[PDB]
């Protein structure tokens, strides 16, 4: 069955009581034993939940992985992660350009000599072969990156660690299991943050790690329990609601991306454009190659000043200023004072983050609708 | 003024737009700014969110902390707690017999080099100083223990911490802020499994970290934003709920409690009885001096074998056979089978656990009734 | 088994598949067969639904009756019994006090000629026999009353409504199960607002109507599927929550308005105070007998003008100004603007309502507490 | 602002005070006065509610009405809008075809003399006409019929309804405002089973009357307050949510309804097919002129017997044999026992309703998926 199919009918008649074709929400903390020393499959729902479990193989059969662990946050599922495979001493290689959070998390902790960190950029061949040399435990990949929508060789790097013996996880984030499949590009594991695309609408925060070998899941399953970091019963209820809509909300909000890509490539005002469908984006072969589809994610960079930036963006009414990505309304974030304000300025401008980058993350909003707020945004940045 | 004002009143009218008595569940994710470069109190829900802030208030509130930081499990608080402070090369003083999952944890992740843990009986006055004169950079209290219901000095343990310059963080779950305050007696730190009395309906899974200091609340809370274990914010709504009640259901399932006892000081089936309201129990009197009632949790050795255990189990209606505590309804548990299965059968005696001690939660149906069914459970215990 | 215990054990272990304690919320809306021709003991949820049947089990339980039908909202239980036992002809007799709402539902379809209705003082025996003698197919009883919280005898009116054939049913709102049982005065049916006390926690909307027919009951839940007023399931899951404390919610929350009521006895400011425990209220010697507790709610009669109550509302903090009553928090209610606003300065005197008539739904927050504020707000209330 | 733009943004952003994106769930019953005589816009949520006005506002902005009134089903939907417009005496023109639970409604409160009701055939202009002839104060129209599909003029209806001073509602359940508004095709009301697709997600059991005239939805207002059916807060979020994907669900829906159809069209077994698009469908004509889609439901006769339905059915795995429709997951139903069980088989032969009748509810599974399922289906109808 396709993933259209997987996404809409997983979990569905779980009831065995009842016939519900939905399955109930199982809040219950604790569940009662058959007999003395006769436990059921669940004992306490911090270590194992009846709706937690629903969601788990829905997503793991999403991305074809054996099992899956949920979650309370997609942070939280970096942080189980690298707790599982990293002890002092041991050494993480991770992307020069992955997510802040995720920086953020390596950089704190290997202060603390928690563990060693190497950022790399991994497309460069030679700098990637050096920092394998090193011989890393685990090796963290996330394409295509925030907010260039650069792309790097998912297959080619996750062989290149398999050799050396380092495990590797792949931040499948942006594109969701239904534009991009990690494990079916060689890697150990997957996960996301369920907060963005799975739920798709902004009302649950969640993670998930996916993995292709069923011991993995067991291990992944033991330390999240042992660490406490495993998701709640509501949210993976949410979850699973939303997760039903993921393939059509997916292509349609790429979809639009394609439509607003286009149009803004006839924009005067757009000094630069951003999106993996560009034969001139970072990776784009690659992602051609790898990729299910390009995405809805993209950016450009916004032509005059900050006053210009700020003309442009009062003139918007149908994309809202926020964090976060994912979800059905489309959003629109300030790089350099949203999501890498927590970034050297010099830093950014040596990331190749302008000051006027803007970044859109394309809901499933009427297309027209959409491009013609972005008219006016423009229209508004030409006025003084 | 008092608790009871605390619990039921702290949080409502906070809305300030509708004028709702009971505040609304925030669910979102994300919020706007009010402009460019212009953020409200909150940006990101995994960081900071409406309804989770107000539960942490009323939390804080109700043990005299600053401040207060909502976890998604219990453990995870206690892993927040460790990781904040505790770096590869610090040591941590934990209870010889604290909390099962808190033991695996500590002893999990020592034996990586994570940190260092030394258990020991914080009872025993020599060998409470001796590691403590290792320098811990924490030291962890939890009393009245589990199953035995162990009482020690929370207030002398934590001076002596302070002295050798260690942060101590109390483990208050058994009791709830309601029968003990921590923070009273001196300690740095007190944190609850939410999911037990607190919340005390048994459909949330939650943990809470409350400090003295407000820089180490707001440390505490920088660092769950980091690793990812801030509690939901549906759950945090659930919480707080049960809060509402949490005065009038720890003092009918106390009394309830020392109903049970007395019953069963009749019981020429009961080997031995534990709690901390009777004489003979350890730390009785430091119990009546730091502790403001007993306590809901009692246990109690079945004289007999296997067989007489079984017996007496299949002849309970009104006490449920299942993992965890704190709930209106009353639970009932085999230690040797369930809560310390883990141990090997020397190692349990070893630590004072018999393999037909049975551990209640007394919840807050009618007293009688529950003697009554304790009746019956003991009637088939005799009988051939 | 007791109140109590009823309270808290109904609907636990109730699930068969993986053994929660706590029964899940079942949202489905629709089941399956299992198999053509073959339907399940649920087919559709506004038909059947397994979460509302559990709450509608504890709820007869809890008044001892056989069968309950949960439905939306008060109203709608009320107008669900009033569409069942009346056609346009029939006569409806009321009590000439009764709940505002009820009032005008009535009045509003007598007005259409959906049927008659005749609103008497059944605290009237020869009114009351005189209206009986029209032969009315149902007579609603509603004791104690609001605001004045007069009392009538139950057990009296439905005796007499009996032998002339109409069926009886008591809105037992006020009081709760926890402190009066029309089905055992004699009535045919009880009915509430679970909106208020059996949930308690003012965020659930909800009414339910008790049989002690069982014939009547699926009389009752075949009409509510035809209108369609059934409750909805996650309603369900939060009254049968809130419905876990409810006696010791009852018992507290009574004792903190005894003593409130106590207090004002003492106040020069005080008027007149009502209350079913004073001798000298309207049926007090009824209450005494027909009540198994006087209730939680009061009212009494500022002395003094307008700019004076204003004066006395606006020195509190511990009670909210708003409508509603039942919630663990204590609220304060001005009858002339508020419950009563809709009636003319002349019915409202006539009714005995004066206008400067306080209520208040006594919550569970400290007594000393509550009172600690009465004397706020009398202290200026006679500040000049 | 077209269809998709609506059901996406409406609403978002509602939350002045912390600027959540996705508005938060008011679950509170009660609000506060801002002061003595001084209340808010809601100060009773069965009245008026903050997350029931929001999705009000959506449905009613999709539907191109003034206002709407959410219901806590589609039957007191029905139920509410007949109690408005009608009273003893007065007539109602019902479709003759009308769904069940709405001809039941209706005879059943007919016969009580609650009013009169004429089920007549609106695709026949003799018999219409001299319905309205008989000049009903309310007229029912639904279109397309469950389970023939067939299609009836709205805006002549509606035309000639009007001229004799019948109010027009149209029961647009079927299509929903994503394809079909009547409204704009003359109607004066137009209401939906929410519980269908505009949730989409079979966990909501939900109503909306939507009229054109604001003075219309203020009546209806004021009685859904009155006789108590006004739909829940947390109802009311879940549909919101729900809608978020309507129209992307409808034409994917609708998408695979044709292709399934046209596949239908090959199927020797298949004796006669049922859906909008057919031109030979009753109604077909109307159908492309007054709606914007042909729709997702369809029908066909199984050229066999009861054991050859069996093994057809029995073949099937991605089609769920169970009630209800407008769920993403695609659903089957054998209307002679399911949907039309409670019609004697003599009503069921003069309705055209055969005995082998299967009905399909088309969900969003992939397309070939769908198809491959039936195409097993069949091949097991065979073997016999
Ligand atoms: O005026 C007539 O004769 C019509 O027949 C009008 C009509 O059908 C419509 O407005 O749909």
């Amino acid at each position: 069955r396709k993933q259209a199919t997987i996404a809409v009918r997983s979990g569905l008649n779980d009831d065995e009581q009842y016939g519900c074709v939905v399955p109930p929400i199982h809040l219950s903390s604790t569940y009662n034993f058959t007999g003395f020393n006769e436990p059921r499959a669940h004992d306490y729902s911090r270590r194992g939940n009846p709706t937690r479990d629903v969601v788990q193989r829905a997503l793991a059969e999403l991305e074809g992985g054996a099992g899956a662990v949920l979650t309370n946050t997609g942070m939280s599922a970096i942080h189980l992660v690298t707790t599982v495979f990293l002890k002092p001493g041991d050494l993480l290689v991770a992307p020069h350009d992955c997510y802040g959070g995720s920086y953020r998390l390596f950089d704190s902790l290997a202060k603390r000599g928690c563990y060693r960190v190497l950022f790399v950029d991994q497309g460069d061949e030679q700098a990637l072969r050096a920092a394998l040399a090193e011989k890393p435990k685990l090796v963290l990949v996330e394409s295509p990156s925030n907010p260039l929508l650069r792309v790097v060789d998912i297959a080619k790097i996750c062989h290149l660690a398999r050799e050396v013996g380092a495990v590797s996880v792949v931040d499948n984030t942006f594109l969701s299991p239904a534009l991009q499949n990690p494990l079916a590009l060689g890697a150990d594991l997957v996960l996301h943050s369920c907060t963005k695309y799975l739920n798709g609408h902004s009302d649950v925060v969640a993670g998930v790690v996916i993995a292709k070998d069923p011991d993995v899941v067991t291990e992944l399953a033991w330390w999240a329990n042992n660490i406490g970091v495993t998701g709640g019963a509501f949210d993976s209820y949410l979850l699973l609601r939303g997760l039903r809509t993921l393939v059509p909300r997916m292509e349609l909000a790429q979809r639009n991306a394609q439509a607003i890509v286009k149009y803004l490539q006839t924009q005067p005002l757009v000094k630069k454009l951003y999106h993996p469908s560009l034969p001139e984006n970072q990776g784009h072969e690659i992602a051609a190659r790898q990729q299910k589809g390009f995405g809805a994610m993209l950016s450009f960079e916004l032509d005059g000043d900050e006053q210009t930036l700020r003309r442009f963006l009062g003139g918007l009414s149908l994309f809202t200023l926020a964090e976060s990505l994912g979800g059905v309304e489309s959003l629109i974030s300030h790089a350099a004072t949203m999501t890498h304000a927590g970034m050297a300025p010099e830093a950014r401008a040596a990331a190749g983050i302008s000051e006027t980058l803007l970044r859109i993350s394309t809901g499933i909003e009427d297309g027209e609708d959409l491009i013609a707020d972005l008219e006016n945004g423009f229209r508004a940045a030409n006025k003084g």
